[PDB]
DNA sequence: TCAGAACGTCGTACGACGTTCTGA
DNA sequence: TCAGAACGTCGTACGACGTTCTGA
């Protein structure tokens, strides 16, 4: 391992910097509560240099790699159990995605009871706060869009 | 040490990823030859994350960092002297840029001796090489051009 | 009902150039 | 004459979403 944490602090840096650690609300018309907490760390490359992503597969032991339809690759975890395996391995080497690992980390212990709609609704609350970290600009689905459909299925949060 | 070869290794992996190795030939007018083959590291990132750039040229011990006027803040280490020092640090480590790196060193073997046309020449081959493996579609100055010019100068090649 | 696997694409943060400033 | 320091910006390879497929 003292080779491993070679392996996982170069991960770390590939990760920091052409990778994504987040946090999602994803609609789920077949939910419950209409809604879930996705979490995942994602790695992004030219498919021209596919078999990198394979290569953090092997690492990692865990997560699928794909091609998308534009000559891009992802490799992704995605999942409560893989994903906090992966965030532990990482986080003592991570640098500017260490906010992010450590916010959705508070995500994965909330996950198993996110039945209960004031835990899906405290989770809601944390991925929006990991989305105000990252740079993105087509974010749609917010904590305040759980709240209004949680209370409008007859459920009490605040 | 272990601890500054995770932090290299972390480097590699930040390099692999959001970095740059490069090789290119620089019109240069008061150049006897007229070219030179610059050789440099770059890593790119937006000013929000100015601070990160800073930390790298502090582990590097060298080289220099500035804010662009689009957003971007970019960490440069540029030229034969600082630069191989650099990549032998991560060369162990990359996996993405080895080969630009190795090619990059052998230009840095010949940099020394680049008032010499033939060598110049050498050099500028292999720039053109460091550039087929990046994403470059702006490359305008080629071996060729050198070479067009080294004759035109009255040199043999 | 769950929830990962697999997916499709918008918007820019990167990459990767070429050029001017400075001074040895 | 050299050659790094500092520069300006074009084109996309990323990020970072949201959605459909599959099956437990
Ligand atoms: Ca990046
Ligand atoms: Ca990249």
């Amino acid at each position: 391992n003292f080779h491993d944490q070679l392996k996982f602090a170069w991960l770390a840096g590939f990760v920091d910097a052409d990778g994504c650690i987040n946090a999602q609300i994803v609609s789920r018309e077949d939910y419950l509560l209409k809604y879930q907490v996705r979490v995942s760390l994602t790695v992004f490359q030219s498919t021209t240099q596919h078999f990198i992503l394979l290569d953090i597969q092997k690492i990692l032991g865990c997560g699928t790699v794909r091609k998308r339809n534009d000559g891009m690759s992802e490799f992704c975890v995605v999942g409560g159990t893989s994903l906090q395996t992966t965030l532990e391995k990482l986080l003592p080497y991570l640098n500017l995605k260490r906010a992010q690992a450590k916010l959705v980390l508070q995500i994965i212990k909330k996950l198993p009871n996110t039945k209960d709609p004031s835990v899906l609704m405290e989770a809601a609350l944390l991925a929006d706060k990991v989305g105000l970290l990252t740079d993105g600009k087509k974010r749609t689905i917010l904590a305040e869009n759980v709240r209004e459909c949680l209370k409008k299925l007859g459920h009490v949060v605040s």
